[PDB]
RNA sequence: UUACUGCACAGGUGACGA
DNA sequence: TCGTCACCTGGGCAGTAAC
């Protein structure tokens, strides 16, 4: 039983002597690190200055001396172990600090890819990508009650287009409408500048500015996105330029696979492990052996949480390992209960599609025969349903149409409901030129509004998945039957969970930040979303309507208090029995709002039960990594040479960092989609220090339950439910609030049971 | 906006302190 | 106002769908 980490050891002193003066004002912290520098390493912490001399010779420091044990407070040698590192090695530029992150010396790999792929064309010179490396100094628990540091070694890839615009634009390159940055970034300066209207002189002319509306073809480059990159490379190279992009894919398989980048790690710690690294002239640290986690000697710091079943049964009898096997085969959940056994679904589409659509539906409702396993009872027999009546809802628009799309389909709508009945949901086709349309002009958002305040949830489709190869669309088809079913209140699947406390709550929240463009400031919305404990199952329960940024830390205290009361009205607790109540966030919550819903939380349930509360961050850009050497990966596909996910750790892994931390893998090679994906990260879970519940390794466990509870899609969400379908209702809602004629009115009232945020 | 996954870039932001 | 440690979210593009 062991995982290999991307981290190694550092050995340190015992023992450092300081110099230490009050200081309760910070504000003169950053004119003394000048007026000492090269001399002193100095850092502020906890109301005082910490000062330990680096070399010898003036200036002179007043302050009380002390011996730092590396032990017992490992923070002074970690922040020193930052700058330490960026001198031993000279050579390689820091492009960022704290952590050091900095580029390989030769290493290019849009040229490699060129060569290898047999392409060329002058510009590619000017279009660079290199390898990027950071090292984290990070504080770790080898074991319970003892503190080491180590130093985390984490790889991405530098794009940059340092051609010059006027080069751009000769070779035929349409820069219109693509962002721009500083060149040399003035020291705290912004890079965005805006959007490229035209070129004149020697000068750029900027729409959606964030500074000035001009500046020169000289001190601005296109920013190293993705989207620049994909436009000016299919621009010089088309279609040999996929070409490109699998042989650039392929040189950076060479750098984030799981044995590759075990090598970069390995050649990165014997590259440091050469030399001591100086912490002071006298004073030394070494790079050591790999951190791993293990249960060798009094470690305990790895265990394999059980598979996820899918359930859907309440007696627990009908389950899977898969949801779509599970699905397939009992059906869903709910179906003994299912109240509306023959839907009644208005299409509402552009007459043009008219057959394309009708192909989708009936490929959806009727399903694709054997020869499409992934699909074949289709959506009525797979959820054991009588019938689906469709209300064809045509609407005369083009895809050229982009400013009068949306109130046209508003028009078909209500025309078509007034003299229609009752619907119990729609779905909505849209044109891939009407999809991204900005909010007051876009179908998407007024459709979906419109009919939400008639309390109709929807699900909408772009032309280009309706016309998707039958081999891809069986497979758009579960997940579309899956995220319907739910919005006409279905429950489709549970995963299990055997019920130890008399009843646990789980509330997440999920932020989403808005605005029409890039230059304009993002406003925050929030969702909250809960999910309690059933036996043998967990429950989704109810989800916020309001939206809320300001006083976020409100609306979680009433949420659990409100669902608190009526859980305990429910199910008439008795004296003595255990409530748990667990909170799930990408950020931590404030000390003091955690002391206020413990607080209200104790206080709702009264001294006559035993309350347990835990307040749980859920980070994914984090400098971890694991690494299973025994795992030797899976066939890319069946049945080549290649293989995805070597290296890869099992879903379920969980490994201890420290008394607060977990480790969490997610994807295993099964869920690895191809032989370039990179060896994937894990999710770090984190405990807040002030939790009374303190069992990491059981939220672990349980936030990898809730990854499996998304009705979203048949494959399993990258976190939680609990904070995955909080972003989606902030999302929604902070769009819907700024849509005329949109009401939440019915949130509560007919799409009350609806998950009409899938 | 069927989704999952990955990546790039940009924006910054959060928590803890005194 | 700060110092210090940390990493989240949006937009876009490309490959694939746990046996
Ligand atoms: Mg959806």
């Amino acid at each position: 039983r062991q995982l290999v980490s991307n981290g190694f050891e550092v050995n340190l002193p015992d023992q450092v002597e300081v110099i230490v003066r009050d200081l309760p004002d910070p504000s003169k912290v950053k004119e003394e690190r000048t007026r000492l520098m090269g001399y002193w390493f100095v850092h502020w912490f906890d109301g005082k200055l910490f000062h330990l001399r680096i070399k010898a010779g003036g200036p002179n420091v007043d302050g009380e001396h002390r011996a730092i044990r590396t032990a017992e407070h490992p923070w002074l040698l970690r922040a020193r172990l930052d700058d330490a590192l960026e001198e031993a090695l000279p050579k390689y530029a820091a492009v960022k600090k704290r952590p050091f992150t900095f580029l390989a010396q030769k290493d290019e790999l849009i040229d490699a890819a060129a060569t290898a792929a047999g392409l060329s064309h002058r510009l590619l010179n000017s279009f660079k990508v290199i390898p990027r490396f950071a090292l984290s100094p990070k504080i770790y628990e080898p074991v319970d009650g003892t503190t080491r540091v180590g130093v985390f070694v984490t790889i991405g890839m530098r794009y940059d287009i340092e051609a010059s615009l006027r080069d751009l634009l000769e070779a035929g390159i349409d820069l219109r409408g693509m962002y721009v940055v500083r060149r040399k970034r003035q020291p705290g300066e912004r890079g965005l500048l805006g959007r490229v209207r035209a070129i004149s002189d020697d000068m750029v002319q900027l729409f959606e500015e964030t500074d000035l509306a001009s500046v020169n073809v000289n001190d601005a480059k296109l920013e190293g996105s993705k989207e620049n990159f994909t436009r000016c490379l299919s621009a010089l190279l088309g279609h040999n330029y996929k070409k490109l992009l699998n042989a650039l894919d392929d040189q950076e398989a060479g750098y984030r696979t799981g044995p590759r980048f075990d090598d970069a790690v390995r050649r990165m710690g014997e590259f440091l492990a050469k030399k001591p690294i100086r912490l002071a002239d006298n004073i030394n640290a070494q790079v050591g052996d790999r951190i791993v986690f293990s249960n060798e000697g009094q470690a305990r710091n790895v265990r394999l949480a059980p598979k996820v079943e899918y359930v859907f049964d309440r007696t627990g009898a009908k389950s899977a390992e898969y949801a779509w096997r599970g699905l397939s085969q009992f059906g869903p959940f709910d179906r003994p209960s299912f109240a509306n056994r023959s839907p009644r679904i208005l299409v509402v589409y552009p007459s043009s599609t008219q057959g394309k659509v009708e192909n989708f539906l009936s490929a959806f409702r009727d399903g694709m025969g054997s020869n499409y396993s992934g699909f074949s009872k289709g959506f009525v027999d797979l959820m054991g349903l009588t019938k689906v009546e469709f209300v064809m809802c045509p609407v005369e628009v083009s895809s050229a149409d982009r400013n009068g799309a949306h109130t046209k389909y508003n028009s078909a709508i209500e025309d078509k409901l007034a003299g229609a009945g009752e619907v119990h949901a729609g779905i909505v086709v849209l044109f891939e030129d009407h999809a991204r349309l900005p909010d007051d002009r876009n179908p998407y958002i007024h459709t979906k509004s419109l009919l939400l305040t008639l309390g109709v949830p929807t699900q909408q489709v772009r032309m280009p998945t309706v016309l998707l190869e039958p081999k891809s669309l069986q497979y758009t088809l579960q997940n579309f039957s899956i995220a319907t079913y739910a919005k006409l209140n279905g429950t489709p699947w549970t995963v299990n969970h055997d019920k130890a406390i008399n009843d646990e709550l789980v509330v997440g929240m999920g932020l989403a930040e808005l605005s029409g463009s890039r230059t304009e400031k993002r406003q925050r919305f929030v969702g909250i979303t809960t999910v309690f404990a059933g036996d043998g199952s967990y429950l989704l329960g109810n989800v916020s309507k309001e939206c809320e940024y300001e006083g976020y830390s409100d609306a979680i205290r009433e949420s659990m208090t409100g669902i608190l009361r009526e859980l305990k009205k429910r199910n008439n607790w008795r004296p003595g029995d255990t409530v748990r109540v667990v909170f799930h966030a990408h950020r931590p919550l404030k000390r003091v709002d955690v002391a206020s819903i413990v607080f209200e939380c104790t206080r709702e349930i009264g001294s006559d039960q035993n309350i347990q509360m835990a307040f749980v961050t859920v980070s994914h850009d984090h400098p971890f990594v694991l690494i299973d050497r025994s795992e030797r990966g899976l066939e890319a596909y069946k049945g080549s040479t290649a293989r995805k996910g070597v290296f890869a750790p099992p879903r379920g892994a969980i490994s201890r960092v420290g008394r607060l931390t977990r480790l969490l893998a997610v994807n295993s090679p099964q869920l690895i989609k191809r032989a370039n994906t990179p060896l994937p990260t894990p999710l770090l879970v984190s405990l807040h220090p002030d939790s009374t519940f303190k069992d990491v390794d059981y939220l672990a466990e349980q936030a990898l339950k809730f990854t499996s509870l998304s009705w979203r899609s048949t494959l399993p969400a990258a976190t939680p439910v609990t904070i995955f379908y909080s972003e989606r209702i902030a999302e929604l809602l902070g769009r819907l609030k700024s849509i005329p004629n949109w009401s939440s009115a019915n949130l509560n009232i007919k799409l009350k049971w609806s998950r009409w945020f899938l």
